């Protein structure tokens, strides 16, 4: 009862084992689901005030129903940035429309140790 | 790049490590390749439903910070959900410690929804 790739992403609400995506800020990210419930792809920081612009960067994750969280370490052969995001939410669907509501928490270096900040994104199926 | 490496850069010397947090819940952490982190997780929080089975989890490391995942699905119980933990490890002398906040998406009272709050983990060994 392995749920296959296929299987994933039609109860997620997408029509296709890969689709790509848009936030608020145009950070962009593709979403690939695959067997024992995995997400994979890349995300594209293009959020200011922020650094690692401009370049995928790897994302893991899981995924069941219309429920997904994933992570990304911000290192890459381009940029680090010394931190790491996990994103977690919930896609609803409209009319051929498809929107996760994520939450986020991004691990980073402090003054004396580690902080950890927050915040929330809203990502758009592009079709 | 090395899963040693990569564990000992998170503040841990083995590979594989046990961990529970302040509700009594656990998880073994897999350091692999490339920041990658595997694993199980055990829910024993009140409050919370799924208790006592383990989950699988998936995440990645940098340093001392950690992202990881667990899906709410395996063969004895499914909660339709998902919950994520970010944040970041501190050593004290043979005690590592694991401070994160973790985020919960789940069917709501009538709708998806996202709870909040903060799980401290202690290596176990
Ligand atoms: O600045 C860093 O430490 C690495 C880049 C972080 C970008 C964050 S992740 C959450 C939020 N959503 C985005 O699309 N970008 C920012
Ligand atoms: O009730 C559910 O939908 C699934 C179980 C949720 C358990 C949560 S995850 C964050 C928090 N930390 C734990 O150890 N358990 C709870």
């Amino acid at each position: 009862q392995d749920m296959s790739p296929r299987q994933s992403a039609e109860a997620f609400g997408v029509p296709a084992v890969s689709s790509s995506w848009v936030n608020q800020d145009g950070s962009t990210m593709t979403l690939v689901f695959g067997a024992g419930n995995s997400v994979s792809g890349f995300y594209v920081n293009n959020a200011p005030g922020f650094g690692c612009q401009g370049t995928p960067y790897p994302l893991v994750g899981l995924t069941w129903g219309n429920f997904i969280g994933f992570t990304v370490a911000w290192d890459n052969a381009t940029a680090n940035c010394n931190s790491v995001t996990s994103w977690t939410g919930f896609a609803e669907a409209a009319g051929s429309d498809v929107t996760i509501v994520t939450d986020w928490n991004l691990a980073y270096q402090g003054s004396s140790s580690g902080e950890i900040q927050q915040g929330s994104d809203t990502f758009t199926l592009v079709n």
